[PDB]
């Protein structure tokens, strides 16, 4: 059955550092106010060592990160101890996948894809994808990774665009100005680790009917040209509908039938998560995501849990989409799709 | 000359909060830089006193966001005393217009445009602005207030819903999922006030002469119809081209005009900045207002000060727009144009 790495100690420690929210707490409270934990193999992360945040990072990035970790910004106090905590979140999941525990392994917590060997960027410090990724290395040969967070995952694009090892398929918005910027479907990866880099630049209003096609022919493509043997996928919910960000019109539901479709490979998949600036409803979608996993279908009725009363005003699990359009034309996505299909040709 | 309210003790307050990353150090740094503050009246704030921002928070309201500063996240600390501070010198502008010591009276950390006499909105806690407002009533009679910021200064449109003593007119964006969510053209004002709240809805990727043209029909009618004798203007920075936002598509020069027309009409104006969150971006926006409001033209180059590193790598205070249409179907922007010039008949 799946395993979901929590403990009380890590939900609060990711509910601290001065601009961070209980987005941990409001998370785990529904899976739990739902009793879907109770149909999951918890394990209690590990925190990662310097040693294994050093697989990818530069050990003078990390021992900087700490050297500031506790003076603050004189950049707050306690990301390394933060990162040190997700970090061994990740690699516990991959651990555990890794040892035929699990085929599925959660750590809603992770997902931040923005840093690098040695630089942090979009408020990540640590690419816990990328230690998760080297962990199931170990016996996973070929690693696929897929990111259906609203931001490209260009940290782990990036850690990986020179091995044909490791592939990246990154859906993300792209648009001259939206953060990070990187992610141009002509971004295919450099020397051998070209081809085996995926990115599908999509627009704003993309709801779950054109934004599964998209996700399900590529994935499709990418599958049988590259044949993976393990799968991280990143689930950031600032695609659903109501987040700040106001850019996709998603709902769990759609992420749900992309869930779904790498879920059948039956393959080892660590989920993440990544963004998710509307709390109550990120807690709605990834509920709800834990839901599909366990194949059980969830009431509609918000429990009465410690963080109820935000699930206003209609206090349901659905999410509807905005009344916004969808700027994707829907033969450029056919042009995207074709160069990717292309670009895949070049995949063995 | 214009008064420009800076402290040693108000930028140190405004530069920290936990999550309040160093903006007000930057517009600072610059404006000083460009040596702009030598024209200018340099004017310390004063802190507001409880009966001060009681002039529109609710005692209750005061006492519970006091009560809390001083706890922390157990919101942080500070936040009540950071409302004071930066409400005490939206007070002390106003009353430098009050007494005819200057025309324009400056505050750029101030426009916290979303707050409510006893809720806080939108990171706003205290709202500045009204209070700003309220002490022109003292010797003014009809205050006109305009929000340029990307948002809908809701805030302030509420506190004046039922008085025609106060018109407040906000170009923002408004689309299903944007927050705050109100700000349709249909919302006019209530009972006594019909007619004395303007808003005008735009989409993304407006740039500079579309949004100037629109601002100054709005503002004339506003004007000749309402007749006013004083301006709050707020400025939120988070409509220039890069902005995390990614909405509009504007440069400091089309906000810049919108300034200099309010500007034509001779009244005491009272500035507030507001939204920005491309902190290298607003400080230059500022300084490039700041630098109309005296009327001279700046360095193209960035002088060399402390945050210079930040304004690389083409180090120049201009700003180019960003590769993404403009959605303002031009048929659909008259619509509006014309509600709006019909609803200021209904003026006195
Ligand atoms: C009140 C307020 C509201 C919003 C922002 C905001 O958007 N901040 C902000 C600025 C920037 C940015 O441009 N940087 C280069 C760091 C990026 C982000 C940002 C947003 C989302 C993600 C993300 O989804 N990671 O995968 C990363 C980074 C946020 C700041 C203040
Ligand atoms: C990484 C990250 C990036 C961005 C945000 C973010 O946008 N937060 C966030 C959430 C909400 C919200 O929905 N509320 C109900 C508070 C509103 C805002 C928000 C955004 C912009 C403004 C503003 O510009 N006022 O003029 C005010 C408030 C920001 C949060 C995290
Ligand atoms: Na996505
Ligand atoms: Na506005
Ligand atoms: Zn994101
Ligand atoms: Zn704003």
């Amino acid at each position: 059955v799946p395993v979901y790495i929590y403990s009380p100690e890590y939900v609060s420690m990711c509910d601290s550092l001065a601009k961070i929210p209980k987005r941990a707490s409001m998370v785990h409270s529904l899976i739990e106010a739902y009793a879907l934990h109770k149909q999951m193999r918890i394990v209690k992360p590990k925190v990662a060592s310097m040693e294994e945040m050093a697989t990818f990072h530069t050990d003078a990035y990390l021992q900087h990160l700490q050297k500031v970790s506790q003076e603050g910004d004189d950049a707050t106090e306690g990301i390394f101890d933060y990162a040190a905590a997700i970090g061994g979140a990740t690699i516990t999941a991959a651990q555990c996948l890794i040892d035929g525990m699990c085929k599925v392994a959660i750590n809603w917590s992770g997902g931040w894809h923005h840093a690098k060997k040695d630089e942090a960027s979009g408020f990540c410090y640590l690419n816990d994808a990328v230690l998760g990724i080297l962990r199931l290395r170990r016996k996973f040969e070929r690693i696929l990774y897929v990111d259906l967070d609203l931001h490209h995952g260009d940290g782990v694009e990036d850690a990986f665009s020179f091995t044909s090892k490791v592939m990246t398929v990154s859906l993300h918005k792209f648009s001259p100005g939206f953060f990070p910027g990187t992610g141009d479907v002509s971004d295919v990866g450099l020397g051998k680790g070209r081809y085996y880099s995926v990115n599908v630049p999509i627009q704003d209003g993309i709801q779950d009917e054109k934004y599964y096609q998209i996700c399900e022919s590529v994935l499709k493509e990418v599958y049988q040209a590259f044949n993976p043997k393990a799968v991280v996928l990143q689930l950031g919910a600032d695609t659903i509908a109501g987040d700040p960000m106001c850019s996709f019109n998603m709902t769990p539901v759609g992420i749900g039938k992309c869930l779904k479709y790498i879920l059948q490979w039956q393959l080892a998949t660590l989920i993440l998560g990544g963004g998710g600036y509307n709390l109550a409803n990120t807690a709605r979608c990834w509920t709800y995501l834990t839901g599909v996993i366990l194949g059980k279908t969830l009431s509609s009725e918000i429990p009465d849990h410690e963080f109820f009363t935000a699930y206003g005003p209609d206090y349901v699990l659905e999410i509807t989409p905005s009344c916004r359009p969808d700027r994707n034309e829907p033969h450029r996505i056919q042009q995207i799709l074709n160069y990717i299909k292309g670009n895949l040709k070049h995949v063995v």
